[PDB]
């Protein structure tokens, strides 16, 4: 594989990326990653409370940092990124521990070349298919992206890697087995201080309170994204900022707006709106589409805009990002 | 209570907010800590040492990262925040171990409207008492905080909550036991190389070096800390910078000077002199005002006046704060 | 010893700085630090990997961390520092686990006032031989560098301390054993991708994708690191770059290049060219210099010339760094 990455025209319908560092779980690489974009899951910073309900091998690893770690090891092929349109289909399987580790293999699902257009440097469109699994071999991940890659510099250009890549990730099979089925809620009731799931609360649309984008390279290090935009200005003309990096601060002020959130248990992103920079403040509108009873406490369905505060009273704030999620609330 | 946090007129006398997630000390929390505010203290860097001297469960939790978590914890409260005016009457009962989980409840104890003063919006000041516990239900902080809170938008301005709010956190109960009693003093005098404690140095006023406020945002973030001022600018113009920061490089500041202190027993602060910003320059002076001799070494009484470097060597610095701590020495 | 550090005229040869923090690795600072220059080791990041192919009592503490807590450890003596000129002589003799503790000796080995220049503030350049050990008392590290300090304010110039420095660090002992000799390069060869080691890529001439300095002062931080000039901007007048950093950032970009290499087993700088500042954009070109076949696997020599990215395609990029390492591939 080529220093630097592959272009657009090295790919192939197929072609597989297997050779991303496996990453061991810590609760320093958790530490690191709630310094940046928050933690306020709840099992996921008190491990007693955690022990009491998922009788865990170790401490919940924040779903934010193993999507993160994930999407992070698959930049391998995609270090010459100008834009992921979407990120699909992430649904966990099973949820790690610290001390489990992490594998991701990167396939190529599908390659449409993009149509010429004057001024614009040549390029086509990579579906790519992540599976991140375990060192028993468990399937943690299994999720889609959709990469813009230039062309190199000689490409001939055509239409011919012409995959039809517009359904990529739908129809992807639900897990074999509910991921939090051994989970307690009822201690987690008990011990937590309510209100606790109430399908009632469908149809709310909440306002959070703003967050500042910083340590936006230190994240991209931290989970091994190597995508060059995150890193190198002269690639877009500025630093880009990794699109986990938004839904990590949207995240986060979702569970300051529902403190008693106990996962995430899928999500994708809908509209990649706007680029984020460092130093960008960030605030989302949340709407809860749906809320669904189960046995247990049940499932509410998120969808989240998020806008960048503009330099004044008198210019509009703009959305950057619309992404939507699943959580388990007890 | 209200999206955003409560203001003033939303809190009555006795009301409690105790719903805030427990946090588990973790070397990861303790690293990112010391990545932001430096840490120097022999216990808290070295675990042999830390086992030797303490015989304690897991290595010592940073006495600033313990408080900062509290101080974080307690932010549920006061999202809206403008200011504290004080922190006070910190004193450990015990110190942690790494592995340990921090339960903090925050108590309203007084309100007092502040007088109408014509262009200042309606405002008024809290005085708060947090106690902070660990799963084994033991004291381990009970401590004080005066908050300045904006009144809601139709709030009707009047005088009564006036509660008296001087004395808030005096004749504060001392620990029902000595916290660091089964410390060996004898193998940290062996093994680390002195001056070791001398009553003598009382008077003296030492001068430090300076640091850079960097990181200011993720120290709130790593500490749970959700006071909106530290992450939105627009709250007061700039984004304005955590007290424990200030406090933290301050203490940073005291052990470069003085290498061999044990702990810090006890703290709070004695005037907010002025805003600290992202990217200020910071030095102390630090005023040695007592040394008391104890069967196994002695405790330090000391008070750090910190300053910010002006932009030249044409313009005076100006003081930012000003505490005060004890710490135990061998 | 003065506050604020050693001038130059406060110095002996054979005086000894012991008197450092020990300092345990742990999870905690490796994260923080792979957060700050990256980490792509497979070793250092995946303990199953480690376990298997070391059979380490804890995973493997990365390399450029333990360099960096042995040289941040040793700033206690020159907090004054105006530039070091060199690291020499960095080869481990053996390779710490996380958990291990690390204390580091300080020893000026020889000391040359320079020659008076007008317009110039009086300084001398010591040469100071760093030997950091474990708490089993195991040599882990024995390294040299050169350390420009101002003369005191009153000081007296001369020539004597006139001490020949020109080879301090040379004919430098070699480990006493190989410190990777248990290291099973069989089951990374099984477990990792190709290629491994091939003597034919002696002679190769990479370039490496770029990277941002940022974090600057929090590696610092981190590793104990207390030379003022890179906390505090009036020392030079613009805060300069821990070297280390660079160095960092470079081994980071290696390893992209070489995805495959087991560890780092010595390194020197040949010339800091320049300084660097945060913000800068680094990127570099790697000689593999050396390719020589062991029993298992091989040792490349390599040579990074480091670069700093200027601000505009009309301006030419400028060399900061040039250093010389040798990495243990299998
Ligand atoms: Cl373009
Ligand atoms: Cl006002
Ligand atoms: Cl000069």
């Amino acid at each position: 594989i080529r220093v630097g990455g592959p272009y657009f025209d090295d790919l192939s319908k197929g072609q597989v990326f297997d050779w991303a560092p496996g990453v061991t779980l810590s609760l320093g690489l958790a530490a690191a990653h709630q310094s940046i974009v928050g933690n306020r899951l709840r099992l996921a910073l008190d491990s007693d409370l955690c022990a009491a309900v998922t009788g865990m091998p170790g401490p919940l690893a924040h779903p934010g940092l193993v999507c993160d770690v994930a999407i992070g090891q698959s930049t391998l092929a995609t270090q010459r990124v100008k834009a992921n349109l979407f990120y699909r289909g992430l649904r966990f399987h099973r949820f790690p521990a610290v001390g489990d580790t992490l594998y991701t293999r990167t396939e190529v699902v599908g390659l449409r070349a993009n149509s010429p257009k004057p001024g614009r440097a040549p390029t086509g469109l990579a579906g790519l298919r992540m599976t991140t699994i375990d060192r028993t071999d468990r399937l943690v991940l299994d999720f889609y992206r959709c990469a813009m890659l230039p062309a190199s510099p000689d490409w001939k250009p055509g239409a011919v890697p012409g995959d039809d890549l517009s359904r990529i990730g739908a129809d992807a099979p639900a897990p074999a087995a509910d991921p939090t089925a051994h989970w307690d809620g009822a201690v987690f009731r008990k011990r937590v201080p309510g209100p606790h799931f109430d399908a009632g609360i469908a149809g709310a649309v909440l306002h959070s309170t703003a967050d500042l984008v910083s340590g936006a390279p230190e994240l991209a290090r931290l989970t091994l994204n190597i995508a060059a935009t995150h890193h190198d200005w002269r690639v877009s003309g500025r630093r880009l900022v990794y699109g986990g990096h938004t839904i990590g601060l949207a995240l986060a002020q979702a569970t300051r707006l529902l403190p008693n959130l106990a996962t995430v248990l899928d999500w994708e992103s809908c509209d990649h709106t706007a680029p984020v920079h460092e130093g960008d403040t960030l605030y989302s509108e949340l709407h809860i589409e749906s809320a669904q009873a189960h046995a247990d406490g049940g499932v509410l369905g998120l969808r989240s805009l998020v806008y960048a505060v503009s330099d004044s009273a008198s210019e509009p704030d703009r959305q950057v990002l619309d992404w939507r999620f699943s959580a388990l609330q007890f």
